[PDB]
DNA sequence: CGGCAGTACTG
DNA sequence: CAGTAC
DNA sequence: GCCG
């Protein structure tokens, strides 16, 4: 529950201003935040419990007693013309702040003006003409039927694929914004061969209607179940080697903010967490940035990551932060 | 001062 | 590479 | 934006 709405409703628009305006860091500073104003038990009342809280500043504290005394913020009333236009160009799959920024200064204000005047890479106009679509949720019942119709594809090549829904729907939550499928083989080989012709499979069977990225074991795309009522939904599908199957599991099940959390954690005891493995004895520079490889340790199931980085279990439905 | 996660596709 | 995305 |  959240007891500081008043507060965070209003810092979100802030920081969504900054986002769309590439300013990410400060942003990034915002987003963090209001989740720690979100995860909390009492509503902040005074400049000083607010900068107790984690990822609260004297900044942002200034801002939730602006906002405790007036029940308004100033700053919400100087955000620029451009933000509203800046997000309807973003929320474009493939186009972000960079190409929203273009689009804005050319003159463009809608997605007419997109539609007939700009142009578009091919990710571009296919985010365009599911606009509406990608923007909406769907309900985790529709998920299943999605990771259901994927695996029952790949397990008519090989029985022994094991495929998994990972992201909001393995946290349990009620809506999706797209589907997460992680496809792997406790062999370890089988995998290899498999993930061209299952897409070729869903694709003849007018499961998929556009590609988005095609990687050699990474797809994004777009698909629609048969029958009336149904949207075009996005579809990302990896398929990962079996002793990288837990690090792949962690990372695809997130949340996004949570996978930071740990790779900063694992940062800080000289480790280094990817989608591929979690390694130890990493070299880096001053700047964070890697010089040296280090050595990859086994993780053969989540726990082991979450040991080896010496925190508790944290159950997917656990992970939302 | 300066990092803020690590990776992969596109063109 | 820069941009965009998971 | 925050924080070491
Ligand atoms: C967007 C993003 C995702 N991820 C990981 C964590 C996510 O669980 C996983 C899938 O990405 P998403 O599908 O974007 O994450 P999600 O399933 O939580 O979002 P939604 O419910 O709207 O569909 O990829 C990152 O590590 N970094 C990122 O920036
Ligand atoms: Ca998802
Ligand atoms: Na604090
Ligand atoms: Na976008």
């Amino acid at each position: 529950t959240n007891h500081n709405l008043h507060i965070t409703e209003k810092l979100e628009v802030l920081a969504k201003a900054y986002s769309v305006q590439g300013d990410k860091w400060r942003a990034l500073g915002y987003a963090k935040a209001i989740n720690a104003l979100k995860s909390f038990h009492k509503p902040v009342t005074s400049y000083q419990e607010a900068c107790s809280i984690p990822g609260i500043g004297k900044r942002m504290a200034e801002k939730i007693i602006e906002i405790l005394e007036s029940g308004h913020l100033r700053k919400l009333d100087h955000i620029s013309e451009s933000v509203p236009v800046l997000e309807l160009f973003s929320n474009i799959w493939g186009a972000g702040t960079k190409t929203a920024q273009m689009w804005y200064q050319q003159g463009f204000r809608s997605l007419e003006d997109i539609r007939s005047q700009a142009s578009l890479t091919t990710q571009q106009a296919i985010g365009l003409k599911h606009y509406s679509d990608f923007l909406e949720r769907m309900p985790r019942e529709e998920a299943t039927e999605i990771e259901q119709t994927v695996q029952k594809a790949a397990q008519a090549f090989n029985s022994g694929l094991l495929c998994v829904a990972c992201g909001s729907y393995r946290r349990g939550k009620a809506t999706c914004g797209d589907v997460d499928v992680l496809i792997t083989h406790p062999d370890g080989r089988s995998h290899r061969g498999i993930f061209s012709r299952l897409l070729d499979s869903l694709r003849q069977e007018g499961f998929l209607t556009d590609d988005l990225v095609k990687g050699e074991t990474k797809y994004l795309g777009v698909c629609r179940l048969p029958g009336p009522g149904r949207r075009h939904r996005r579809l990302d599908i990896r398929v990962v080697p079996y002793s990288e199957f837990a690090c792949a599991l962690l990372y695809f099940t997130g949340s996004a903010h949570f996978n930071r959390s740990m790779r900063a954690l694992a940062k800080t005891k000289g480790m280094s967490l990817s989608e591929h493995a979690l390694s130890t004895a990493v070299v880096r520079n001053t700047h964070g940035a890697k010089v040296g490889p280090g050595r990859v340790l086994p993780t053969p199931t989540e726990k082991d990551v979450f040991r080896l980085l010496g925190l508790p279990y944290r159950e997917p439905a656990e992970r939302d932060w």
